[PDB]
Order: C-alpha cells, then structure tokens, then sequence
C-alpha cells in the first residue's frame, strides 16, 4: 500500500477535473499518500472500491443512494458545487479527510 485514491464521481464535468489535478497539487505541494482520481460517475461502483475515499457531483447527488449501496460502508462523499466549480482542491484535501471522520460511528 502506502498511499490511497481520494476519487470523484462528476456533476456536469469540469467543476472536478482540474479540483482533482489541484487536490493533487495539494498532494504533492505537500507528501500527502494518496492519488486523486475523478470519473463519470460510470466507474464509481468498480473505482469507488478501489477508492479508499469517494466524491460524486452536487447536482448528480441523487445517485449517492444508489452509491451507497454499490458500497455500503465507504467514506463516500457528493461535493459542495462552488468549491466544485471553483475547483478548490485544497478544500477538497481538507474535505476529503472530513469524510473518512463521517465514516466512523458505533
């Protein structure tokens, strides 16, 4: 191992992409263990697994219910579609770890 895929499940396209290739820039701006990868919303049950954290579009949230049972217990998580379409991935850096924390609970 020694490193995961924070991966992202897209809402209209390119509110994500470059968010991804910027949270990346965090990654390696930084040393954080972790790859980056976002898709159309097509893979998410193949590459939601081999995720170890998941991201899906504000605006195809609807699919999240769906998701979550493709996986069932994943630290899975649809974006905000401002820092989404502001492609903020430094807040998704942050955003992501908050969703692996929103993972646990008895």
């Amino acid at each position: 191992m020694e490193k995961k895929h924070i991966y992202l499940f897209s809402s209209a396209g390119m509110s994500t992409s470059l968010l991804v290739s910027k949270m990346r820039a965090q990654a390696e701006k930084y040393e954080v263990p972790v790859i980056i990868e976002a898709f159309p919303e097509t893979l998410a049950g193949e590459k939601g697994q081999n995720a170890d954290v998941v991201l899906l579009g504000p605006q195809i949230a609807y699919m999240l219910p769906e998701i979550q049972r493709l996986l069932p217990n994943k630290p899975v998580e649809v974006i905000d579609s401002l820092l989404y379409g502001k492609v903020d991935g430094l807040g998704v850096l942050k955003a992501a770890v908050a969703a692996i924390k929103k993972a646990a609970a008895n």
